């Protein structure tokens, strides 16, 4: 029914990996279209919203519409056993009791049966390296609870306010020709000035191996969008509301 | 009396640390043969059987016969002191208080002296890459306390069962002509498939260091063999029963 | 009032990492000359004495004599979002509230405002390679509290006893042609065997990352210095009376 091959394993542990520290329990819904997850953190604050599309596997094959309800604990132990480089293949049946991975290398297959659970169901927009994006997430944390991010035409700002002071760090907009990977690029339609939780966007910031570029989306009506891609229009976004 | 000097302390530093973790107090049983190790560990369960070959030193000389009391913790503490590619020369006399411990680099000489204590004294044969057996091991212990292994002409599968589903890994027979390193073969009399405590085989596989590949000797009559050379005839050797 | 840019953060990052397990309140002393700090560590037993001298800036401005009470742990949690190669600046005006800190790199600026505290203000020299005396330390330290050091013209004798035995370290006087970096000096105008605290100078050693080489200064009649160059007269220095 379902019958998933990923050339490489790697995105599944990254995109797992990125999630398990916000989300616990959660359906992996799978259909036509590819395998999407839309979940809550346990604290309620955080949306969790992944795509992978159909065009990410080679082959991809779901007959019938599956929710795979799975603890991603259980899960991590058992994509702990493939190797980044490892052809995955996820397989599994109308209404399936089990999810069916398989890991192929030098001649070594992995088979694994995981047990199913019953689980319910911008006005600036900042392109910027996703690793500076995790060290000044990071390094604000140590200072505050709170960030603010203010965006303009011409950079972004992230402040903070602490026990020990107050901190900044000012990126200005600038295309990097050379390594257009470092570039700082603002679409902006009016500037904007939001205050964040630091842990939970350090949390998002896990996913930084994901892509090497993250994409932070402002509006002052709705939730900040931190979003990367993983490939073609595949990919992993965390929403959260700025502290009012 | 004794006297024994390994032109690199690296195996002797490596043998000691695949071994600290099931065994505290152990005899070194020396001898005109070499240096020899036979000790169960703490909860009784595994055999460790160690030498190291009189022709593995560059001289060995042991007049009398001498068993070195040793706290392994105690060792561990002075061999950290030896870098990997140090001469490392043991002295000892007849019925010793100490064991005298020499590296020698860059005109720089550490000598140690540690107070001895009074200590008390197949069917299928696998042949693999011993970090592959290692990954296995610790990857399916995430999953399972037991493995059960099955041997055959073809290849061998590891399988095991848990809370969270159930796993196999199957490794094909197979020489590896441009890096025999890789190779998985099987010498078998008659196909096997025991059952055996993970926590023991993953303490054996911290000897990954030792050795690059590791033989896998399988018995329905005698404990499980895990053995790693240590060069010429010299071997460090880990006996398991199956669990019946 | 203070203005002083370092090329390179990468000192300042060091040095505070060398004396935070030592040092949590301290003044930093800023004059015409650098910036200083002589601080008692929090047991009251070993001086910790710094001078980075105004040449080591590219500029130094200090107009009035300004003394920074500064918490190293806060302190930490600032130049930790200074990347190495980052420009850093330090400014400050006359009886300053704050220290404001710059990094610089890719067109991104840090600026920090760190709230200031109200802070109350030989017979034989050994030069050796820094590392080497961290390994030698740190080996004797998990053996015993205690380290006898012997100097005179051939070489310098560490050496120390415990509960599992007895351990000594030698190294012989050698100017090494081809590496310098790697010579054993011995400057020496009576040959001194003295006993010190491990612990300390573990602690002490946690600068090596600043340079390559250590001065180790024995005298019968005053502490032992161990001092570090950070670049022409500038200097690290720890001061520690020997066990008597």
């Amino acid at each position: 029914a379902l019958e998933a091959r990923l050339e490489q394993a790697s995105i599944l542990k990254k995109v797992v990996d990125a999630i398990k520290d916000l989300v616990q329990d959660c359906n992996f819904d799978c259909n036509d279209s590819g395998i999407a997850l839309q979940a809550m953190d346990n604290s309620h604050v955080a949306l969790v919203s992944m795509m992978l599309k159909a065009e990410g596997f080679s082959p991809y094959r779901c007959d019938r519409n599956i929710a795979l309800g799975v603890n991603l604990t259980s899960l991590t132990k058992v994509l702990r056993a493939a190797q980044n480089e490892d052809i995955l293949t996820l397989k599994a049946e109308d209404a399936p009791d089990v999810l069916n991975l398989v890991f192929e290398s030098t001649d070594r297959i992995s088979e694994y049966d995981l047990k199913l659970m019953d689980i319910d169901q911008y006005a600036a927009t900042i392109t910027m390296p996703s690793n500076e994006f995790k060290r000044i997430t990071t390094d604000l944390m140590a200072m505050s609870e709170s960030v603010t991010i203010e965006a303009n035409k011409d950079g972004v700002k992230f402040s903070c306010q602490g026990d020990i002071g107050n901190g900044s760090v000012t990126l200005r907009q600038h295309t990097n020709v050379e390594k257009p990977n470092e570039s700082i690029e603002i679409e902006l339609s009016e500037p904007v000035s939001l205050t964040f939780s630091l842990k939970y966007l350090v949390n998002f910031c896990k996913a930084s191996a994901l892509s090497n570029t993250v994409k932070i989306c402002l509006s002052n009506e709705v939730p900040l969008l931190v979003e990367y891609s993983l490939g073609g229009s595949s990919y992993l976004r965390f929403y959260l509301a700025p502290k009012i």
